[PDB]
């Protein structure tokens, strides 16, 4: 396991703010977005198609434990949380990424917003991918990938074990 | 072929306005509704969950042809069009029901709003079912049925060969 | 004070279901609708422009008191409440009509959905208007009238003391 | 007239892409946003409340005329256009900023999206303010200012002669 690095080569700091930006793409960062109409909670996660939109920042925290370091390592379980002062819907749910485990979850389940910090579906690992400062995210339900989503076909995050669907990302420090 | 009858026993007249109401249901009539987020045209068709809502009016017209008669007969191809002065979106498409034949069409294709009068996918038949006063609609892609749709699970219309999904309806003359 | 009558001449029953339908109009009954974008709660009340839409039913209950009668009388304070099994937004607020008394209320304040049963802003009286089975509604902030609202200019309910803005209605028993 | 300068001291070039960002603000750049519900075209312009969102790019072009120079000068009439491949609504109107001159225009009219290049209401000037690198925009209806708008109070652009409402901005060169 190695220090995960941001897009400028510096190791990623626990609790600090990063945009997640899909490598080698015309569109922008990852953002919350409704994936169902009504009810529209929990929200899904999509890549915006808009080129200079950087994403909504997130920060990473270890779970469990790791009373050692202010730095994020690969292959080690974290929670991923959106960081926003404003959050005008879905307020009874958290901002933690989580894999949909509801009774309507799809065979490749959507990644939603609203996990509980300790529940197994909220745990991710960051792993090295082939590509400088390029990574992938995994979960116990599969690797994070995409399919075309409901907003003009923008990529929507799901968990999948189809290798051709993996989402490759880099982490861009919020400055 | 028999004369199709409205919910008061009278023959259904070509060009007059009817609500299409699902038989044996605590919900209301059939209404346009978005089935996709963006783009949201073409519109789909959904049964409203609200009990007192009668649906949006439609009318029926022979296609092709038929100049013998004022009435609508079973087993005979017609167009079905919503009738509404107010139509604030998807103005580039008609108000004619049609089966989705677009490149993204599901295996059980949605019934969408926007057909061309002579197009094959715009032709329906009315057929008798058991009782009442009760009918079904058929197209060359299958019988009109429903699945749970994006508006709190409200039934959404589709063309299907699954007999368990048949939507049984009555036609309520508009005042 | 007199028994208020429905559109079919029968006195109005406490707790029973009625559509409120503006007299002498091309459009339909009164319905909840968002009057602001975000936040969209509390909901406003508009007249739908769609001709055969009857409104969302309401029922009237005395407040205070009146331990006497199953019948609604003029000039006597009631609450007005929307009656719907389904209510998919604004759930932390009631379905009682009320006059907006928030810090952003307009000089002619909107009628909103969400009053508290005993608060003074949730109290209405039904009064006779010139017209058979025609009434108006009043509140301590003024008579219920309309202005053009945000949905294609559909009439939105407000409280006003401008006599030219009064909304004249009839009560149509839900059958 | 002076050469207008971007937030890095370089002269602003006609036709190149800039974000317009409000000076001294915890919110982001300027973006199209619906200001009316239905119809929702034309779009208005709002400052986003989200801190890391840079706004949607614009570019500037002389109108009329001026073929001496590549750069944008103060005190000189230009068009301002949003620049975006993705434009999923209001396609019947341009991406040009304009002052609302429609029959429903407020006393301090909204700045809307959809002007005609030669139309008077589509002409702006850039003027210096105090520091930085800081400017304002003016039109023949007044200076561009803001009021709290329909998206959680986010500032919405309008033309005004109220000096207390002046929006002070910098121009951030798009990468
Ligand atoms: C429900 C709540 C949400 C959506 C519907 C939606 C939804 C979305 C969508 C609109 C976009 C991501 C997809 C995309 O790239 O779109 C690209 C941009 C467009 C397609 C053009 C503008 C779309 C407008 C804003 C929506 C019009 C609503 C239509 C008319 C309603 C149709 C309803 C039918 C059922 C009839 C988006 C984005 C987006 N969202 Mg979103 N998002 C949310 C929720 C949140 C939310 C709580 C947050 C934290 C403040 C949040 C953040 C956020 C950020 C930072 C960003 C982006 O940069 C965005 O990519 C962006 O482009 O915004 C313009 N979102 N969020
Ligand atoms: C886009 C355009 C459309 C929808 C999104 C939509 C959509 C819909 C839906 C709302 C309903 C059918 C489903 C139902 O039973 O719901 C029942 C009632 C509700 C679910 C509660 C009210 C929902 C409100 C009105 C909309 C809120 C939208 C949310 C906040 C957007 C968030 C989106 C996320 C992605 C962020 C409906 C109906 C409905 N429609 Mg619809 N419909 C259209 C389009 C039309 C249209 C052109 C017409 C001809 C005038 C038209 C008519 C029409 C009629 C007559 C009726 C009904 O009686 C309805 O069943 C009804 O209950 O209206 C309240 N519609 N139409
Ligand atoms: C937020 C929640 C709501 C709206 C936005 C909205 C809103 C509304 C509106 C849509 C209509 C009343 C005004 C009217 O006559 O419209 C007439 C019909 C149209 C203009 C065409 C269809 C409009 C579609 C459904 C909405 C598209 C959403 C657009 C694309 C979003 C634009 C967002 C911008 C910011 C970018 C309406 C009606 C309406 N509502 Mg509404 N209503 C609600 C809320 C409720 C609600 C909780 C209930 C109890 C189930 C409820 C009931 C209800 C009933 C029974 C009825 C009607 O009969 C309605 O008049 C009707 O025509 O529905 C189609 N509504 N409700
Ligand atoms: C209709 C079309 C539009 C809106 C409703 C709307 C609307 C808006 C709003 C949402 C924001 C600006 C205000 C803001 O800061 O909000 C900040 C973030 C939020 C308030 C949370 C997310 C709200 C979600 C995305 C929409 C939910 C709609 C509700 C559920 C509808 C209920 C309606 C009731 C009547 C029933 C916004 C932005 C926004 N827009 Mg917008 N915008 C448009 C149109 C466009 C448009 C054509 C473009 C060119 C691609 C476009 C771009 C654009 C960009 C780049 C950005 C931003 O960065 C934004 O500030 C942003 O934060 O996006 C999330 N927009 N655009």
């Amino acid at each position: 396991r190695e220090q995960v690095k941001d897009s400028n080569g510096n190791p990623v700091k626990r609790g600090a703010k990063y945009f997640i930006q899909p490598a080698k793409s015309n569109g922008g960062g990852l953002v919350p977005a409704a994936i169902n109409i009504l009810p529209f909670c929990p929200l899904g996660i999509t890549q915006t198609l808009l080129p200079y939109q950087p994403g909504l920042p997130v920060s990473f925290g270890y779970e469990p434990v790791i009373a050692g370091t202010d730095y994020i390592y690969t292959s080690t379980t974290i929670n991923i949380e959106f960081r926003s002062e404003i959050w005008p819907v879905c307020n009874e749910l958290s901002k933690l990424w989580a894999v949909d485990v509801s009774s309507s979850a799809a065979k490749e389940p959507a990644i939603i917003i609203g996990g509980e910090r300790t529940a197994p579906n909220s745990l991710f690992k960051i792993e090295e991918a082939t590509g400088a400062h390029t990574y992938k995210l995994t979960t116990s339900s599969g690797t994070v990938g995409t399919i075309p989503g409901p907003w003009l076909g923008a990529p929507q995050l799901i968990a999948t074990n189809d290798d051709a669907k993996t989402l490759f990302v880099k982490f861009v420090k919020v400055d």
